[PDB]
């Protein structure tokens, strides 16, 4: 019980607002586009990309899930979204503060996630994720996050242009 | 043979008939691997026939529309920008049964180019689902290729089983 979870109060946000989820990797995932499909390699890159998330990211059925140590501190969050139209629980966040890691909050959070999928009653879960960002996706994979496609066109005039959006979901 | 415009009010409901529906002898099959997706093209016997639900889910905004002789509405269009990635989604693109093979989709798309570029876009966008053969070939004609697809989209809608496919031009 090192780590307690609930759902967020209004002091908790100003804490959620400081993990931007900022990363450094040395490997992306390539996406190599043909005329009939696209296919994902994960390369190596030297040196480490430093990866800072835009201030303009271009944004009942909501919720926001917390993780808190024992001196009150969010450890992490996720913000979590319902579209009833396609049943699908969009993980719109989730982030583990850098030195909460490996303390299985991020398994805890997208349990809480889950747990509002069910009583909604959500078909899938879904994410979207930038092919640099290799530890979100070795994360995503370890939860049970599979690719169910890509978008290579939307970030396109933005300050992450030369990134492509992979779509990552999984069934409850 | 065929005039565009700006769609007025009374073309709304000339463009509500137009759903779009289709029968098609092939359908683009999505490979799901671990490490990618594959499209290929493969013939359905007997045909499928696709009925567009009339629930979809659903200044930077516009439609167009396509004007026979007699004022009667031959196809239209609704276009999206999105500043934030430069965007214009051609959020829907369909010429009425009777009137296909005149070049009605080239106008409509060619009047979507003006607004893009009027409005600053670095690129077009459409959702297709895999099922629609025939416009997936209409787009390819007008130069759009694939940029990506959400196998997933379509879970727990009256179009389950199809997968959404996005395709993309630049301006
Ligand atoms: N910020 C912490 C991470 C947040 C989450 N992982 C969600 C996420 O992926 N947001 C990314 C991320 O903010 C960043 O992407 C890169 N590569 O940095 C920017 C591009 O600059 O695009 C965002 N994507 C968006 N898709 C949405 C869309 O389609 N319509 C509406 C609007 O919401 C769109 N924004
Ligand atoms: N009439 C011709 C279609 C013209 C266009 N290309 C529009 C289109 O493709 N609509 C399809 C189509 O209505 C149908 O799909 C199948 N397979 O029939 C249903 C599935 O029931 O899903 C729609 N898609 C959606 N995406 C959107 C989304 O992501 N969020 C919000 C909302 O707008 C969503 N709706």
């Amino acid at each position: 019980t090192t780590y307690a979870f609930r759902v967020a109060r209004p002091e908790d946000v100003e804490a959620i607002a400081a993990i931007d989820g900022s990363f450094t990797t040395g490997t992306v995932f390539q996406v190599a586009v043909a005329p009939d499909g696209f296919t994902l390699r994960e390369v190596a890159v030297d040196p480490p990309l430093v990866k800072v998330f835009p201030e303009d990211d271009g944004s009942g059925d909501r919720r926001t899930y917390v993780a808190v140590g024992a001196g009150g501190a969010v450890a992490g969050f996720t913000a979590v979204s319902y579209t009833p139209w396609n049943g699908r629980l969009t993980i719109e966040d989730i982030e583990v503060a850098p030195g909460h890691r490996g303390r299985g909050i991020g398994r805890g959070l997208m349990e809480r996630a889950a747990d509002f999928a069910r009583e909604r009653g959500a078909g899938h879960l879904w994410l979207e994720v930038t092919n640099v960002n290799a530890p979100a996706i070795h994360a995503y994979l370890r939860l049970g996050f599979t690719f169910c496609g890509l978008d290579t066109a939307l970030y396109l005039g933005t300050e992450s242009e030369g990134e492509q959006a992979l779509y990552m979901s999984m069934p409850c």
